[PDB]
């Protein structure tokens, strides 16, 4: 239903190839000279866009026809499919529980003489995960407006078959975006460990420079002792080799092979450690690269169903295929950020015993983890707040509530950044209820 | 850069193609690389230079 | 016994990129560790005695 | 005679004659390589330089 047909409808062109064939003077066009209808060939060598109705060059008022229908069919899959933990059937929320370490004490058999019974509790810490993705897709199909553009069943159906094929690749395509969203969040929030690092790609140095700290973060998250410094938990504890997954991109990998793995003979000194799966980068500034444990992904199915009806007084179908499902993270798992260009002083100031029940009049010990993305001294205001006279932090972590206490109270530990002059900081945050 | 003018532009001319290549045949598909801006996915089999 | 970092640096930048990686090596047992407190204590070399 | 300027000069005979003899090698047959101008075509294991 449309004039003005062009055949170079959406055409930008760099050069009339049939001016240069025809006006070649021995140069690299010379070898089309000796077609014939080369330009009828480069006229419509891309396929056209808009159909033109095209009669006969013989009758003329005999129209020429389509002899062929190409359906071409794509499968798409999510690559991070693979990190997905499992499916909830009923029930909502997910907890994670981690009991971590201690601190020892100092032997002491006179004070032991009185305290036999003193009692103490294990340092557990606790996290929990929700439901969040519960999307859907939709599809109409107007499967009696349609029979006029085919001529057959099998072209019919399979066209049908298609869209509601695009229905299940759109479903792989967002979860997959979805997971990334994770990390681009997760990242948001200052919680990954941030190893600053010189802009790859830019320079082979920063590339070396790259794969060293990738290596030696991967080693450090292996180390038996265990540690503290990639949770955002703080907890101690320990990744296998075998269980960190580095994601990275296309972009690096090929300079990786580029100049890295054919120029060094000894592979496996360079080789990143841990598995690896490239994608299509993050779209948080400078995150370069991440590398976490396999279990960070807490992802869980919730459900999967389509449903269809139809429209009578439309003839139509619509299909509705949801998908819900719990996209989260765990912030026991080993998680590393590689992040080029600046970042903070600090990402973050975890305080340790989050949830507390001092007793009125009691005490609490809070420690706390600057997240220093370098070698500078990071001093640790503490201040309580909520509470009444007499409740306060001594600083070093040290809560004493008063015995008139009553209301739930809130542990701040500040780390200042910058000068005076519009100083920043980062606060980490713990909370007391009050037995 | 023009592989023949200087040793380098061809091992730049292999990370820009290699990295393509990889990047056309990624799993969850992509709109870019082709005239219709279609989301798609290839395979290397598939895929001739 | 050595910070991972350092380590690092020798298997990335020295090991790769030779023929002959028992000139290049640590001599000695060599321990990785995640690292020392101490403003540039990188790595320590001691006899089983100490 | 003349390689080109940016290292090369040390290649720059190496592949002019491995290309030229993939040339002469083509399928479809290139003329350009024999004093009568016609259409032809060579294989590997029949050249000999």
């Amino acid at each position: 239903t449309f004039n003005d047909v062009k055949t170079s409808l959406g055409i930008t062109e760099s050069y009339d190839i049939v001016n240069a064939i025809r006006n070649s003077q021995g140069d690299n066009f010379k070898s089309y000279v000796p077609l014939a209808t080369a330009n009828n060939v480069a006229e419509v060598g891309a396929g056209i866009l808009i159909n033109q109705t095209v009669q006969n060059d013989f009758i003329t008022s005999l129209v020429d026809r389509i002899g062929l229908v190409v359906i071409r069919q794509v499968s798409l899959n999510n690559p991070l499919k693979k990190f997905k933990k499992g499916q909830i059937p009923l029930g909502r929320t997910i907890e994670e529980i981690y009991t971590d370490i201690t601190k020892e004490k100092q032997y002491d058999a006179e004070e032991a003489e009185q305290k036999v019974f003193e009692r103490e509790m294990p340092n557990v810490k606790t996290l929990f995960h929700e439901r969040n993705r519960q999307g859907f897709y939709h599809q109409t199909i107007q499967d009696d407006s349609l029979k006029t553009a085919f001529v057959s069943w099998g072209n019919f159906e399979s066209f049908v078959s298609s869209i509601i094929n695009a229905i299940y690749n759109s479903a792989e395509v967002d979860e997959y975006e979805y997971m990334k969203l994770l990390v681009d969040n997760y990242y948001s929030k200052g919680l990954f460990t941030t190893v600053k690092i010189d802009e790859p790609t830019s320079s082979t140095g920063a590339l070396t420079e790259f794969v060293k700290k990738m290596r030696a973060t991967a080693r450090k998250l292996t180390l038996p002792q265990g540690s503290r410094d990639w949770n955002s938990m703080a907890v101690r504890t320990r990744s296998y080799m075998e269980d960190l997954h580095l994601i990275i991109d296309a972009d690096l990998e090929a300079e990786l092979d580029v100049d890295v793995l054919a120029k060094a003979f000894n592979m496996n000194r360079t080789d990143f450690l841990g598995n690896v799966t490239v994608i299509d980068g993050f779209a948080s500034t400078g995150l370069e690269a991440v590398l976490v444990d396999k279990d960070w992904f807490m992802v869980y199915d919730n459900l999967h169903k389509m449903e269809t009806v139809r429209n009578p007084r439309g003839l139509y179908w619509n299909y509705y295929y949801h998908v819900w499902q719990t996209l989260s993270v765990s912030r026991f798992a080993n998680a590393v950020a590689f992040v080029s260009g600046d970042v903070p002083a600090v990402t973050q100031v975890i305080v340790s015993p989050n949830i507390a029940a001092v007793k009125q009049g009691g005490q609490q010990q809070f420690t706390a983890y600057v997240r220093a993305t370098n070698a500078k001294d990071h001093k640790v205001v503490w201040s309580v707040e909520g509470g009444s006279t007499g409740t306060a932090i001594t600083g070093d972590g040290l809560l004493s509530v008063s015995g008139n206490e009553d209301n739930q109270l809130t542990v701040k530990a500040t780390v200042d950044i910058g000068t005076e002059d519009k100083p920043k900081l980062v606060v980490g945050e713990a909370v007391v209820s009050i037995r």
